[PDB]
């Protein structure tokens, strides 16, 4: 089993004993001006329609998340959850930018409140590391969420209606904290009030917690609580917003990173003039393995990921329009690089040099064929035909065999099997 609410007498003591790194700051800790500006910036994004239900993937199935979301954060940053990489609507129409400036200000307070609470947790634990404390609270993005109840029951502690089921927040730096601003309009828990559920991983015997959330309430998952504990969102009655500020692990998920990866792969190309005549400087297996691995990374983790969302964020900002075309152009050159590798393996080389190249690009080429088949189906599913027109997925970049603009075709089975047969015969 069962759950425990502030009604139960064991509540406060079970909190400090099994969920101690959970910190709740009631609305009394927010300025009424701050709460009004955030709720207005909140309500502004609902009128403009900047909150979208992402088309995620779970256990091979394509799912529509019942919660409408938007990723706001540092420019050129990303946050990948459930095989769907969200791109940041950056912070410092005019009402859209004012809201991002608002949530940037909300990010500053929560970062200051997290550092204070994290320093308090060090004193209670003690009875250098200050670089990790400031780093674990340096929130780079925030994920806004919408849920109008106008539903799966909690299957472990009898908490009832759930908006978001049990999960850990993915794509987070190790031991990084999470701050959430909640905003909503006797034999258990109140179904009309919004709660946040909490439980220990692998464990349904320890009674879980149901923290009631009112307008302006804030809770903080500190240190390893996200790793040690799972959390859910218990449905209420009135529609509810939320602002979850995270330290997104983006060591390989920023624009500057993927741009550097593209330059590294194009160091193997004579960059005198952009044309269809791609001449590779080297044919060593390592640099050819690297060039085609970055080929897959820039296409599937960025290109196919961005256009699968159909540029919903274009309804908010045009920040990614130029970089995505730049990545599209850099990826087009890599397709000419792949052809340059293919045009060389079929040259009168030796066989010992030909075999050393096949083993380098074999796995990288098949993955490009398998992932292109997944993305072709992800953009064309019975659920993927029901979104609004301005949000439907686009299978970009796509081209037919008649398309003479591309040096290589889409379907690679007539090329990977010809390459697979060469490694044998
Ligand atoms: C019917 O299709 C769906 C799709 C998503 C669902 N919830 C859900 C989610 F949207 C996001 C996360 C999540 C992760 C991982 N990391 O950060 C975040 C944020 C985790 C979950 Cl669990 C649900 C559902 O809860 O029932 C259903
Ligand atoms: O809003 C909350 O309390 C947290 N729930 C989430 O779905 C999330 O963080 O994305
Ligand atoms: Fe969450």
């Amino acid at each position: 089993g069962s759950h425990m609410t502030p009604k139960d007498d064991e509540f406060y003591q079970q909190w400090q004993l099994k969920y101690p790194k959970l910190i709740l700051r009631e609305a009394s800790s927010v300025s009424e001006e701050l709460h009004k500006e955030v709720q207005e910036a909140f309500l502004t994004l609902h009128k403009h329609g900047c909150l979208f239900r992402d088309l995620v993937r779970i256990q091979g199935k394509d799912l529509l998340t019942p919660v409408s979301r938007i990723l706001i954060g540092n420019p050129g940053c990303t946050y990948k959850y459930l095989n769907t990489r969200l791109f940041t609507v950056p912070w410092p129409e005019a009402e859209i930018a004012a809201a991002c400036e608002t949530f940037l200000k909300l990010n500053d307070y929560l970062q200051i409140e997290t550092i204070q609470a994290l320093e308090e947790l060090a004193a209670k634990e003690k009875a250098q590391d200050e670089v990790d404390i400031k780093s674990r609270a340096a929130y780079n993005v925030t994920l806004l969420n919408f849920m109008d109840p106008q539903l799966k029951e909690e299957p472990y502690f009898g908490m009832g209606k759930m908006a978001v089921s049990w999960h850990h927040d993915e794509n987070l730096v190790d031991r990084s904290a999470v701050a959430v601003y909640s905003y909503s309009c006797l034999e258990g828990r109140d179904p009309d009030i919004w709660h946040v559920g909490f439980k220990i991983s692998w464990d349904i015997e320890t009674p879980g917690l149901a923290i009631p959330l009112h307008q302006g309430d804030c809770y903080f998952m500190l240190d390893d609580l996200n790793a040690t504990h799972q959390h859910c969102v218990l449905a209420g009655s009135q529609p509810r917003f939320s602002s979850t500020h995270r330290v997104a692990e983006c060591s390989t998920g920023t624009l500057d990173y993927i741009l550097q990866r593209c330059q590294l792969a194009l160091q193997n190309v004579c960059d005198d003039v952009d044309n269809d005549d791609v001449s590779l400087k080297s044919f060593e297996p390592a640099v050819l393995k690297q060039g085609e691995e970055i080929h897959n990374e820039v296409e599937f983790e960025w290109l196919r990921q961005f256009w699968f969302q159909g540029n919903r964020y274009r309804k908010c900002t045009d920040w990614w329009c130029q970089p995505m075309a730049q990545l599209e152009a850099l990826w087009k050159k890599m397709e000419g690089v792949t052809n340059a590798v293919l045009h060389e393996v079929k040259r009168e080389l030796p066989v010992e040099q030909r075999n050393e190249i096949l083993t380098a690009i074999l796995a990288s080429l098949t993955a490009r064929q398998n992932l292109r088949r997944e993305w072709h189906a992800r953009c064309q599913s019975r659920i993927a035909r029901t979104l609004p027109a301005d949000q439907k997925p686009e299978c970009r970049p796509y081209w037919e065999k008649d398309d003479a603009s591309m040096p290589l075709p889409f379907d690679l089975t007539d090329i990977v099997s010809e390459l697979r047969g060469q490694l044998l015969e």
